[PDB]
């Protein structure tokens, strides 16, 4: 009686957890285009003078092609413009400022300057005097990124992805998309689970993280695409499942430099003298990761859990 | 005697299935060089007007180091230059066309127009008026890529690829190219299957798609290596298998993207204008996909295979 | 008594192995921020002149954002200015000079070589000649990088590494940096082992290969994080380890084009003529590979190891 009922337990442990299947892992190939295009008009302040920032920023503008399964969309921006080398005071800081040359030992680098000091204490502006450095001149603001993101316009970006999947092993292939679907469709948790379209703002909605918030300073968003692939016949589901989780670890610290941004450098030539402008990058990184799972009856994997069963026989008939 | 037959099937079981041998995930590097060189004369039509293109094309001008276990190889482009910050009537197009000003509305986005408009309807070419929008002035044609790719040449390029792989648990390196080997090879399905070294056309003929017509618009293109690794000693092998997958899903729909193209901006100043140059790339981006499984005999695996054996062992005693 | 050991040795394969748990493979994203900055004063000969190399070079100058778990970070650097489309001769090897024009034939391309031939032949300094060549001119030097690395304080960098992990059977997400840890540290083998702020000088030393032969042509090294992860709550443990392995093959052989180097292009207009700078590249990149089982009590997995148990249980009892 109740052995029957061990063995009809054990077989749904076998039907639920698939053992009469082989599960091989996925392999994952992305291909993104971003779609969207933001106006920019704003006001920033660059050495305490009022400034307009007006511009248009297209796809080649604030994104480049994706690398290594994830894309990146920049949504606010310091831009400092002329650095040519030479010597010039550091920006005024806690760690910069200095009383007299005693202050500025030749050769010295610090982790927040981007130069090395020459010895000297020269002033800055007015009496304000930090230690001469030699870098690129004039080093970069210590200043917030602009309050609005001047890229605001990006939650309303559009990223289509498209999957390839395969299985080396069973030899089964499959896409993202299956032919004939209706792609004009923005994808939604249960209006449209199956739609490949994305928005940021639907994304960082997802999440529970305000896209603004994170697109003032940047972060590092990851899309994530399941795969329960059932390869049998007498049952079959394979098809992707779209989750949005934050990958940013949302610090604040000032010391773990919080956020997504980076140096980008633009190298030119004026006046016969080699120049560079430094664009501070804040943006959001959207990390694609897919993770999957395909099972296909193997014959020798059933006569092994088969083999663990009729053990549990027997000994279950010692048992009782 | 069926019971002996039994036994000896099982234990061809487990041979075959290695399962005395334990399995993990390979790790994988991959570091791509590539060789070869373009030379493009061919007749581009511009605003209606024959232009000649001709360039000489090497490594720095058609592909940029590997990231992500992938590389991409330009193979076609169409190139607009001098765009600048303005107001300009957006490319006739079935959406752009406008009869009045009633059809342009201010602050308007199209997926497939890169400016926001301002709301005035005004003449492109003759009597032909279009949207007037606010953008990157004048605006990308709406034109298809050059009938034979320019880089058509791409195809005798030549790919060395050198790929390390470890596993950590077994703690086994090894890498794709043995020392000594005669590295003067091109590699061959048959001839030269251990060869590193791949020519594009051939890894087109191998995947049976013609070069030349994914070269036009683009593609992806997966190269795979396999790694069936076997830690033993009494047998022993742990080399790649190379293999050629097409990733691209060749659905040619113009509300996809087809192909393998991207938007890329050179910006420069020209008679104190902020300027910018937007470049159509096209081209084929080739994934490197390693996958593979290290096996070594663990005797905890053995005793489990044989403890799913010995129950199949009684009861099979019992069934008789 | 026999038998009872055997029950007491196969519950310490459980317990050991951990096979009353389930194993679930990691996902990884990687964030680095690299620190530090360089001041080059060297002496580099130019086409047989003497030239002055002097310059501060920052972030942006050496490095950009990380893509597909690897960031790279410039050592050294062969710089070639003005070139431009035209005819020029080839630079003098084994394989371009020329006795008379009956050695160059138009239209020859050599894996060598940077341009097509034109078919003559002709001088390059003095009495010696090469063969004609169409591409940028003038091609670059056939020169050794600089003999110590112009970016020697490489090895002083600091890295700093950002890990997030993900489980998503288990459901289970952790970061690799813990809150409220002592950021300023650096990493040391037994001092601070789970610190994230890393020196690539410190990293060199733990895989025993010198920084500065590595820094001259550049190499592929690889930081290692490993996550042994329990989840019971009887015992607990899911930290990473750090190791450090180096990638590159280290064969030293101009056939395989030996340590880590690429061609990089900056392309401006100068008096009306389109120039291009080619910069040869030399740097090391650092790819972070990512590997975790995460193991958490899986009640089918445990009846299956007991099913195999069992009847070496029976079995055994036969045996004696
Ligand atoms: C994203 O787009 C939506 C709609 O295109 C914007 O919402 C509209 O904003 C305009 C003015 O900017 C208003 O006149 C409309 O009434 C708004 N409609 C809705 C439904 O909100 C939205 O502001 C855009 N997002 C960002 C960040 O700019
Ligand atoms: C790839 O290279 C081969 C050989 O270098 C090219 O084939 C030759 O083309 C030339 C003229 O272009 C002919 O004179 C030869 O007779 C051809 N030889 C062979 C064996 O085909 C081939 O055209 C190149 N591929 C591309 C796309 O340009
Ligand atoms: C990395 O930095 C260290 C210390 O900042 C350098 O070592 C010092 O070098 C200076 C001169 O360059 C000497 O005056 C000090 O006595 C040295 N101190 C120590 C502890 O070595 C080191 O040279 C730098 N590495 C490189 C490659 O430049
Ligand atoms: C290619 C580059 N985009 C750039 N877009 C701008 C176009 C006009 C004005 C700008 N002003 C400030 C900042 C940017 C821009 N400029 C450059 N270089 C880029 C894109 C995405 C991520 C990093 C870098
Ligand atoms: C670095 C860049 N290559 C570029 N190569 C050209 C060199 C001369 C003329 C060209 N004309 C049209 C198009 C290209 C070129 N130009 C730029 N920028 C590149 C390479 C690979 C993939 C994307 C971009
Ligand atoms: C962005 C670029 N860095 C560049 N840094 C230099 C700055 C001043 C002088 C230089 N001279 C020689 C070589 C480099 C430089 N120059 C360019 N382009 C880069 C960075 C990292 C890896 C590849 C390329
Ligand atoms: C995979 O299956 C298809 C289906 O017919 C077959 O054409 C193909 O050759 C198979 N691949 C391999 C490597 O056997
Ligand atoms: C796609 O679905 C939408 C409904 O959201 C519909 O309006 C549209 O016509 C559909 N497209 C096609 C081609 O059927
Ligand atoms: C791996 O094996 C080699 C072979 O001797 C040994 O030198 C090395 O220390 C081993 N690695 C570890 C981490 O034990
Ligand atoms: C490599 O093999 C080729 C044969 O295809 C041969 O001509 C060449 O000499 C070999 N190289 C060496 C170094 O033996
Ligand atoms: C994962 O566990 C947390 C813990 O409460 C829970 O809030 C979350 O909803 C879980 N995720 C899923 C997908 O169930
Ligand atoms: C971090 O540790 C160092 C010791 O190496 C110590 O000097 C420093 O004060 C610590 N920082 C904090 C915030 O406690």
């Amino acid at each position: 009686i109740f052995h029957a009922l061990v063995f009809s337990y054990i077989s749904f442990a076998l039907i639920s957890d698939k053992r009469y299947q082989k599960k091989e892992p996925l392999i994952s190939s992305v291909h993104t285009k971003v779609k969207g295009i933001a106006e920019v008009k704003a006001e920033i302040l660059e050495n305490g003078m009022k400034k307009m920032v007006s511009g248009v920023f297209d796809t080649a503008d604030y994104t480049f092609p994706l690398q290594g399964n994830s894309f990146f969309v920049m949504t606010n921006f310091i831009k400092t413009e002329g650095q040519q080398q030479g010597l010039c005071p550091d920006f005024p800081t806690a760690r910069t400022i200095c009383s007299s040359d005693r202050g500025c030992k030749k050769g010295r680098m610090d982790p927040q300057s981007k130069g090395i000091q020459t010895g000297r204490c020269v002033v800055y502006k007015e009496r304000l005097k930090t230690c001469e450095v030699s870098a690129w001149c004039p080093i970069e603001e210590v200043k917030d990124a602009p309050r609005p993101a001047l890229l605001n316009s990006a939650e309303n970006f559009t990223v289509l992805i498209k999957n390839n999947i395969d299985f080396p092993g069973h030899n089964y292939t499959t896409r993202n998309i299956l032919p004939g679907v209706n792609i004009t469709c923005t994808f939604h948790k249960t209006q449209n689970p199956q739609c490949p379209i994305f928005r940021l703002g639907d994304i960082f909605q997802e999440t529970g993280d305000s896209f603004s918030d994170v697109a003032i300073q940047g972060g590092i968003m990851g899309i994530e695409i399941y795969w329960d692939c059932n390869l049998d016949g007498w049952f079959h589901h394979c098809r992707p499942k779209y989750s949005f989780r934050r990958l940013d670890d949302k610090t604040t610290s000032e010391s773990l430099y919080p956020g997504y941004n980076f140096r980008y450098a633009k190298y030119y030539k004026e006046n016969n003298v080699e120049k560079r402008t430094l664009i501070k990058v804040f943006g959001i990184r959207f990390d694609i990761l897919v993770f999957g799972t395909g099972g296909k009856f193997n014959v020798i994997q059933l006569a092994v859990y088969i083999g663990s069963v009729i053990s549990y026989f027997g000994l279950a008939t010692v048992f009782i």
